[PDB]
């Protein structure tokens, strides 16, 4: 009955995957057929954009624009469109990261100074990820991940969760930092890429349009489940919080006619960036020069470390989505799961279109979204392919959508993922256990881990968590980014040795619970 | 037992209000022994020095000078000092209002037209004022407060408090006047009376601070009745919540360097404002020309007018400030507490000094100040004379305190007058209907003027309340804002008159209760 357990037959995960969640797939389809599903279509498609033009332009200055915003936007659309119609939990939004930029980046200067087409280097990353995904849902590698306890799911969806703040904070400071208060300004200003000079009232309206959005979103989260107006009416004005949090502050804006703020930005239409050095479809054995023999062979080492980002990345969310706690009635297929988000990024090596990865924040943040509150506890999920299927859309469509787009600031959407990232700490114990620190012994939830456990015991495990947490968080800042997935998996060692020692078994079965 | 009652003896409420309250003049002084009310202290300070700057500044650019901040912060200052050590309800704090300000405006306009000495016409409003009150305490006619229900009190208490928001709003609008957002700005401008030009980032930075301030202190007022930290050091770090808010924000603004604020502006020593055409004495016959005889004796008909003003100011407020459900245990003495107010105001004509009421959003925040919460409920006040000596005090030092002040900006004291507005709306039943009128039927307060009374009655009720503060807001917006008082007594008819016609009296018991 599990979905996390070893079968006899070979690729036997994938078949009980399928089973399991294709025939509900009319009732999959006709489960968006709410207004929280147009309203969380809205919300995670701005969610699901606004990173497709960060990182897009954070590969273009950094690779020579050989990957940039063209290119990641038509590669999230596809692999967004495929995954939303086939994926067995299609709430994961498929999209690119940090972990996967770092790579990127990473992979450029080991070419770069070796003297290799890059481009081309990646086909031959996405072929052995390919070989190496189709081997691992062969023999069900997938049980790996029933090993994968609250303990590491609460660590990895806190300091991500962590991360995504000081990433949207860290925005907002580089504008003061581009354009101070100062007494005087350059008032001939050119702003043709970007504004050369200092700017006036540009950083302080950018901090009032976030602060802005972000309290809007907030305080219709707060009217949501609040006693005022209508039921039927309250829940539809809820739904549509970040909708309504962002109409109105990207007015507040438009009717700011003079002052200038920073707004998206998209492509001028569908062409690869940088036309001169690659087409669309790039040839394995070489573009320009002769692609050498020895990389062809050792590319499965950088996609054995890619295989392990994605696989970490993608399989961890998929236990914090389809958590037992949220009323998931549909299913998680893990073994189908990993085997499109690794294998259709492996193709899309091919077309140099950047892999993917079923991004946290984004599809917690999309859970969160179609998840209805009564009384307060979830009843049920509208979970649906078509809110994952539009997102992908219309990030495909984006660069068609321009003139609505570049009417829309940044300094908003910054707003909405200090939502995202505030928002996604709602069912976390250790962040709950944080918050218990704070509060006297008088004060607590009256809950297994807090009424079994003594409180000197309870913060000893939630003290460990934070020294944990501090590990994962220097390893990131440290020039080695990409071994933290590796320091994540050493959590579980942790868990299974050094905890049953320190603690005792009653304990562990309440603080690290399987489900609440 | 109760102090709204006719004696047989001439000045036998003011006897009787001495005999309450003096008693208990020990354990007052005693009562100020508590770190709430040095955060009282903290709080009220600015609240009662803000306005004395702003009403001193309107009254000098109005009056030629005559009346100033000098004048004002002295007569504040000796007026709240010796009704903080005498007044029976020290809590309602003694200063200068809208009201009195419009006054002074039409009086100059009258003296200038007429070819009188204003300050000299004064001094005759002054002398009447003596008269006229000691007249009033003679025969008791304080005894008339005793009809004002909760139904006039409640209009005013939520006027007031609109007014007083609208007012905060109005200084912020008129920075972003002064100092629009525009593409080009004067660099080279000077700032020696104020700015003269538009400046950068100085509006947006107002709007920040405002913001900042106003969430500190609502976001420290929900932190001393939460469940984090000690509950020692709870209700210590909630009582200094605006404490907190100023100094961090004040500091938010200090370490901004080049952009401009507006700072509290007071005068270089104690000189009354235009020595040229007044000292500090005002001689009653004049000081330059022969003041005339016709105006010596007409000068009731403007006292009769000011002491309604003040009259009903004063009363309506103690009824507000020592209301039944706020455990008011020492008493209040609302004969004393109008000799005092009205008396000093005559003497204070004499020097060329503003007379004060006691002014309602300071009075019920230094009373809300002083309110202790358990579990929610309140257990006592804090009932002192030492808060209301201090601020006066200080009030007064305020000149002598000029370094101090010069570093703290305005758009800082907005964010506190914001959070004055919206906490003075706590204990008002008729804001309290404004709230019911948005909830549907299922969610309600389960208290009797919804129970006993239907929803359809309860909702006509509180909608002929919305019709009367809609005419005293007109009434107000027109030239005859100084017809106001009398418009507010005309609410008393309409309870005891046109009201128990449409209304059953069962249902009046309930929704006009004397005490909830
Ligand atoms: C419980 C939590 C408490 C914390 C809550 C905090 C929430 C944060 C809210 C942030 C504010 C969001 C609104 C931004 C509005 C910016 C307006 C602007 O820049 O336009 C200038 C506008 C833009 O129009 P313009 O540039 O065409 O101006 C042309 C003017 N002439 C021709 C004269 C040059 O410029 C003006 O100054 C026009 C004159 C009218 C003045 C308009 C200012 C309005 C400001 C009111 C703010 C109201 C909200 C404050 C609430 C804060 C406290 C709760
Ligand atoms: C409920 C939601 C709504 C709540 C709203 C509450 C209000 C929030 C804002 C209050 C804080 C205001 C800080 C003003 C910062 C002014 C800029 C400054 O320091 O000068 C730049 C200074 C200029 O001053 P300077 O001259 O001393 O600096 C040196 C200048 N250079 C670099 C050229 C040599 O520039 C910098 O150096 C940049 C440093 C970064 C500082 C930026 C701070 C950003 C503030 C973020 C606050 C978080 C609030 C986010 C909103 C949501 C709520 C969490
Ligand atoms: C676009 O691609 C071209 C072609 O590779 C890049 O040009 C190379 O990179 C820099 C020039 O910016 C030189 O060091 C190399 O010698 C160039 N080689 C070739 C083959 O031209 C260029 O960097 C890319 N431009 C961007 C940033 O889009
Ligand atoms: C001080 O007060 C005097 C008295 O009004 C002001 O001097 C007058 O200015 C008005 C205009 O507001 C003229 O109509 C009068 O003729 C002036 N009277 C005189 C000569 O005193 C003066 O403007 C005020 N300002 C100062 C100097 O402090
Ligand atoms: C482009 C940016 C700035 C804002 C875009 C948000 C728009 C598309 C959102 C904001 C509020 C939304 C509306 C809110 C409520 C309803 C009622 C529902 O019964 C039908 C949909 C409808 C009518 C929504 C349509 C979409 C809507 C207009
Ligand atoms: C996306 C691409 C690159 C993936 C390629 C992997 C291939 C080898 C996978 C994908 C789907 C798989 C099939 C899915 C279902 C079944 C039914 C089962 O009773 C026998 C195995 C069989 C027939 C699988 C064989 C292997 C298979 C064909
Ligand atoms: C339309 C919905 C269902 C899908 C969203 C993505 C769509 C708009 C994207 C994905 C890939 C895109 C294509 C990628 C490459 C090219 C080659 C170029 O020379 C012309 C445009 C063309 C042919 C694009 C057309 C639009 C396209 C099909
Ligand atoms: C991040 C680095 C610098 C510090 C490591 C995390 C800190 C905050 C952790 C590590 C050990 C923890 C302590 C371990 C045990 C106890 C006893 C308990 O009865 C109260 C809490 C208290 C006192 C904890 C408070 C938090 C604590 C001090
Ligand atoms: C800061 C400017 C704007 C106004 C002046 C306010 C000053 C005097 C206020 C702000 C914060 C206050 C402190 C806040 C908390 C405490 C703890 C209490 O157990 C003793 C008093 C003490 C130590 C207060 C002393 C007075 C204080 C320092
Ligand atoms: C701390 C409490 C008791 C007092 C607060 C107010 C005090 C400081 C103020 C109120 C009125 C003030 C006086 C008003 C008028 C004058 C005349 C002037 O030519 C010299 C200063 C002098 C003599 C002032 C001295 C200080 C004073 C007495
Ligand atoms: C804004 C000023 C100028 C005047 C407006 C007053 C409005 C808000 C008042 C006046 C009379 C009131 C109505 C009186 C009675 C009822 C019946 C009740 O079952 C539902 C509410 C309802 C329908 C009230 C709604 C609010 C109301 C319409």
């Amino acid at each position: 009955d599990d979905p996390l357990q070893q079968t006899g037959q070979l690729f036997g995960g994938l078949v009980r995957d399928i089973r399991r969640r294709y025939p509900y797939y009319l009732s999959d389809i006709t489960d968006a057929f709410s207004p929280q599903v147009l309203a969380a279509v809205i919300f995670i498609y701005f969610a699901a954009l606004s990173p497709a033009i960060t990182f897009g332009g954070l590969l273009g200055e950094k690779t020579r624009n050989q990957m940039g915003v063209s290119e990641l936007l038509i590669s999230t659309a596809v692999q967004g469109i495929l995954f939303a119609l086939l994926g067995a939990q299609p709430l994961l939004v498929v999209g690119f990261s940090g972990p996967l930029l770092v790579f990127e980046e990473a992979f450029f200067s080991f070419c770069e100074t070796n003297g290799l087409e890059y481009i081309v280097g990646r086909v031959w990353i996405g072929f052995w990820l390919i070989l190496l995904v189709v081997l691992v849902v062969a023999f069900e590698g997938s049980f790996l991940v029933r090993f994968i306890s609250r303990y590491t799911q609460e660590i990895f969806s806190f300091l991500i969760s962590l991360i995504f703040i000081y990433e949207t904070f860290s925005k907002l400071i580089k504008i003061f930092q581009d354009h101070p208060l100062q007494k005087t300004y350059n008032y001939n200003v050119l702003m043709v890429p970007k504004p050369q000079g200092p700017l006036p009232n540009t950083a302080l309206l950018s901090l009032v349009l976030m602060a802005g959005t972000f309290f809007f979103a907030m305080m219709l989260r707060k009217f949501k489940n609040s006693s005022y107006f209508p039921g039927k009416l309250r829940r539809v004005i809820g739904d549509f919080g970040v909708p309504i949090s962002i109409l109105i502050m990207v007015l507040v804006d438009f009717f700011i006619q003079d002052t200038y703020t920073q707004k998206l930005s998209v492509p001028d239409g569908f062409k690869v960036s940088n036309s001169s050095a690659r087409g669309w479809v790039i040839h394995p054995l070489g573009l320009r020069s002769e692609f050498p023999i020895w990389m062809m062979f050792a590319s499965a080492l950088p996609a054995l470390l890619v295989f392990i980002l994605i696989f970490l990345e993608s399989q961890i969310t998929t236990l914090i989505v389809s958590k037992p706690e949220r009323k998931m009635v549909k299913g998680s297929g893990f073994h189908l799961d990993l085997l499109l988000v690794v294998g259709m990024g492996g193709v899309a090596a091919l077309f140099g279109m950047p892999w993917l990865s079923a991004t946290t924040v984004r599809s917690v943040t999309h859970a969160n979204a179609l998840t209805v509150m009564g009384k307060a506890q979830i009843q049920e999920v509208k979970e649906q392919r078509i809110s994952g299927l539009l997102v992908a859309v219309l990030v495909g469509l984006s660069i068609l959508m321009e003139p609505i787009l570049s009417r829309i600031p940044l300094a908003v959407l910054f707003g909405i993922f200090l939502y995202m990232g505030v928002t996604s700490l709602s069912g976390i114990q250790l962040f709950d256990r944080i918050l218990l620190l704070f509060k006297p012994p008088k004060y607590h939830p009256d809950v297994p881990y807090v009424k079994r456990v003594k409180t000197w015991r309870m913060h000893l495990f939630t003290g460990i968590q934070i020294i944990c947490l501090a590990v994962l968080w220097v390893v990131k800042s440290t020039p080695a980014s990409l071994a933290l997935p590796f320091v994540l998996i050493l959590t579980v060692p942790l868990r299974r040795v050094l905890l049953p020692l320190i603690f005792r078994n009653v304990e562990l079965q309440c603080l690290d619970a399987d489900d609440a």
